[PDB]
């Protein structure tokens, strides 16, 4: 699709056979989900942003698909009051920015 | 332009006499820019993100050419580590999620 920016660039997920909306995000490096029960290991990792610094899961490896687009990442769980989709993933399902 | 995600997607923009490099963000409801000297009166606002909420100088009608294309907006100015090009000026250079 193309979605213009007048409302948040929200996109259904299915992960680990749950349904999420999340955001499009490509101010972010990484994808950071809220957090759910994903199946498997993950090494902590801490993150920042605007605030500070929250502890998250690194899980490696996770398959989601992000429109009916499927993709294979990195994604970190934890406190985040938004799903967010980061250009690790975005890029693979083929997302330009364009103006 | 058609900007692809596998680098951060950093434009120039002038801002109140200014040359920044600031973030095109679909993930930012707002613009939030480095702590700077800008011209006006200013209210308190607070903004959230991940890890916390910070208290900025909110200003509106504020002129930021943003990869050449003018625009204006409510501009907050605050303890952020890179300038966010929110969604309030995305839309005004006619910027579009493409995938
Ligand atoms: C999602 C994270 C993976 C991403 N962080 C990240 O990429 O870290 C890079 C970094 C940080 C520090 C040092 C070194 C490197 C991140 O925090 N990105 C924010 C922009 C940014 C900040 C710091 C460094 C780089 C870039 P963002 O993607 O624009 C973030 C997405 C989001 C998170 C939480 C909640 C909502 C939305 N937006 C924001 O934080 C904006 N908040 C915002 O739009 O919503 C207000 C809100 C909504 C809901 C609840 C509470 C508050 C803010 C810029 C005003």
């Amino acid at each position: 699709p193309q979605i213009t920016l007048w409302q948040r660039p929200l996109v259904t997920i299915k992960i680990g056979g749950q349904l999420k909306e999340a955001l499009l995000d490509t101010g972010a490096d990484d994808t950071v989900l809220e957090e759910m029960s994903l199946p498997g290991r993950w090494k902590p990792k801490m993150i920042g942003g605007i605030g500070g610094f929250i502890k998250v899961r690194q899980y490696d490896q996770i398959l989601i698909e992000i429109c009916g687009h499927k993709a294979i990442g990195t994604v970190l769980v934890g406190p985040t009051p938004v799903n967010i989709i980061g250009r690790n993933l975005l890029t693979q399902i083929g997302c330009t920015l364009n103006f």
